[PDB]
């Protein structure tokens, strides 16, 4: 106290990181949620569940990611509880494409705020670190969900027959 | 009589594998009447023709590894006619998945009520054999029917003219 | 009714198809009881055992290839029961031979008066099915259980303590 | 309601396996407070770092296939807040093995509590898989933890200077 | 005092554990004299002698993974006086077959007294050990060796002077 | 009586060769006991452990190359009772290298002894057999673990928390 290492870093960077990872973590469940949703007897669609079950992982690597420069700038990590998801029951693939959408969109909003943040306290270590593996990649997961909408209304989901399933095998496949 | 390796093994078990001898020999004809079914010139669904005659084949493995087992433990085998199976015509690809459905759900409480009795008699070597062989595969052939079944009713066969056509050909392709 | 594929092929002729399929799925049990008989504690002859159930599973095949033929020929396959072999006890390797050869040239029998009645329906795609399916694999069958037959005899069996001993290490090893 | 797969599933029992899936994730992110511990600048044991995050993964693993059980057997999964761990700063290469071992003994009881109820209900299939995926790894995990205090204690851990750094190199190494 | 890792872990089944401990150890050893006893000048069948040393050395691995248990739950490991075998000159291939079907069956019924007691003490880890790693082995070491006798009996052993040769070269060969 | 291969092998020989039999048999079940001592989680020495074990399995390897001799030579081998080690709690690591030394020292007296009476009643074979394949190996063994006692009272084991770990990992790994 403080860090040897310690140099440049904010106290408030150091708690909106740890606000970040906790977002992180959130959004790792909600997926895993979405993945077991989609392997139930009466959904029974596992290229839905096999994409967001690549999504949860994917999640958990951003949260670590913060976890590693918290400990490489000599803040302290600060976990909370992780929130359960706000449904268990996703509805259709169309919801949770459309839940997903949300979800990236919200994520997007915090990390833009911690670049602003990071700007204001002349943090140009930590404002790169977000336009590296961050920014660029959420932009990239915010389009692929809304082709994904797109397509699966176009198709009639989630009402007619054929559309969900012709989406898992075809697109999600 | 005794046979010199019987050990710790009830006749009321060795008559109860028997039956469930006969019980798989029975579903193994189910299954083999169900894929030449789908062959017929007026119904031409060849993917789901040979997930049903890989089922057949599958019933006969449990029915001669309950065989073996009744020689590991001494018992003699007694074999029974193979009654045919219900129906010739098997209606449509949904019909026979929930035909399937039933008569897996049927075999595996004739295995539950197998592993009650083996319990009752203290015979656990016979509870090891049906868990670790039949109790797992069971669960897991009843889940997978249903995924069937699910996707088949949601895409609308079988009335619709292009759910069981396009199912054969990218489910069970 | 009819097929759009049927085409010279008499009820007939499809009826004593379903006979025969019934006949060549009783031939198949009748040999896996006899490969169970063999791996009893008791009689313990593996090659024997091996033998039997080669030849149940080849039954197999024979059935199902007129199953194919009935649906290629646009009939209807009727299942029957499969009746339970006349024996679960088939008392020795000699004994089960001349049972097995017994039932091979009943078969044999059966198959030529389907040809007969082919014959006389001037079906000749059916007359050359069976000539090149049938008739000559019952033959080369007959011909094989003759040969051991003999050599048990000869060797003493079943008294004799080391004829069907040698017998399944050296012949049917 | 039921699932059409649901059979010999009782209500308590997937009551019994949500609990059990949200322990399991909280053991997860239990060991990954650990491993990020581990790699602070004031702390660098690099080796109980990867030690503590495998640990972590392999929690995740578990609660997943519990979730597949659930889904399996016709059960819905009911997701609950992940707590956070009890402590961010978890002192010692020692401590946190002690640590590790408590909650692998309260995970055991846990999964102990379930075996008793799936064998008071009569699911075999439920017992069985406990036995086969759960119980073992436990004990291993527990032997293992045992075995590190054992060799940290032993060494002076945590106020000899070498200890935990010799037991990261060349244990955890 | 107790184990750091002790848990679910009876004083009983402990003690149950040591009991079996020996008498692997003594299967060994019984196995071990009956292969030297077939390497006599006076006896020469070789592959009688190599056919028991095996099961000498399996025996011992059965012991050995019973320490391993008694470690892992956090017994303590109590050795016993491995007493010699009733035999030094086991008379003959047929006699040497039958006293190691009578001492297997042995051992079986100690196996089976430790899974009761291990049910009676609620120890599902110690039931599932048994059942994995023991019943199962213990059927398929019975059945060999009631092959075994009963192949001996009919060819005739042990006064028939080719019966012990024979089935030395052809079936332990 | 005699064995049609005996030749100028004198019944003290014979005796002599049954007791160091009996006495290579307790040297492995001491190893075997040690063994499984280094792996108690409250010792967790796992090179020790495996360096015990090593020499459990060499120690049968010279009762069984004893017994091949005695039938070699026309004699019979005379099984007797293993008898259990000295201890079951073999102390710490420098302890059990102790007393290793004192067994093979004590192995080697009697190997001696063996010789004395080998040249006494003119058996060159036996002396020869003896000089061949255990006075060479017994020399070696003795001193490895001299070697092995000097290291640990060097670097002051037991008491030293770190000699016995640093030895297990360094030497015996
Ligand atoms: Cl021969
Ligand atoms: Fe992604
Ligand atoms: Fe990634
Ligand atoms: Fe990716
Ligand atoms: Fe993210
Ligand atoms: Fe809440
Ligand atoms: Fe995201
Ligand atoms: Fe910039
Ligand atoms: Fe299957
Ligand atoms: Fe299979
Ligand atoms: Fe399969
Ligand atoms: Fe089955
Ligand atoms: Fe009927
Ligand atoms: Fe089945
Ligand atoms: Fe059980
Ligand atoms: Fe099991
Ligand atoms: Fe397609
Ligand atoms: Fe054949
Ligand atoms: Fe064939
Ligand atoms: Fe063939
Ligand atoms: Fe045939
Ligand atoms: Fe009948
Ligand atoms: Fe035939
Ligand atoms: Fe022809
Ligand atoms: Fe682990
Ligand atoms: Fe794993
Ligand atoms: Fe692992
Ligand atoms: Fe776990
Ligand atoms: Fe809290
Ligand atoms: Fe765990
Ligand atoms: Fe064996
Ligand atoms: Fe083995
Ligand atoms: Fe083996
Ligand atoms: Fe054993
Ligand atoms: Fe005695
Ligand atoms: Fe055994
Ligand atoms: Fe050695
Ligand atoms: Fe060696
Ligand atoms: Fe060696
Ligand atoms: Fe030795
Ligand atoms: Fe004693
Ligand atoms: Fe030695």
């Amino acid at each position: 106290g403080p860090s040897r290492v310690r140099q440049n870093f904010h106290p408030d960077s150091e708690a909106a990181i740890n606000r970040q990872i906790n977002l992180e973590l959130y959004a790792s469940y909600v997926y895993l949620s979405m993945a077991y949703y989609f392997s139930r007897d009466d959904v029974a669609l596992n290229n839905f569940s096999r994409y967001f079950l690549h999504q949860s992982r994917e999640e958990t690597e951003h949260a670590e990611k913060l976890m590693r420069l918290q400990n490489q700038r000599g803040g302290r990590i600060r976990l909370q509880d992780i929130k359960k998801p706000e449904q268990d029951d996703w509805e259709s693939g169309l919801h949770a494409m459309e839940c997903a959408l949300l979800l990236e969109k919200n994520v997007n909003q915090s990390l833009l705020e911690l670049h602003a943040l990071a700007s204001d306290k002349g943090d140009p270590h930590l404002c790169d670190f977000l336009e590296t593996y961050y920014l660029n990649e959420q932009v990239k997961s915010i389009k692929e969900l809304g082709d994904h909408v797109h397509n699966l209304v176009k198709m009639g989901a989630p009402d007619a027959g054929l559309a969900e399933y012709l989406f898992d095998t075809h697109t999600l496949g």
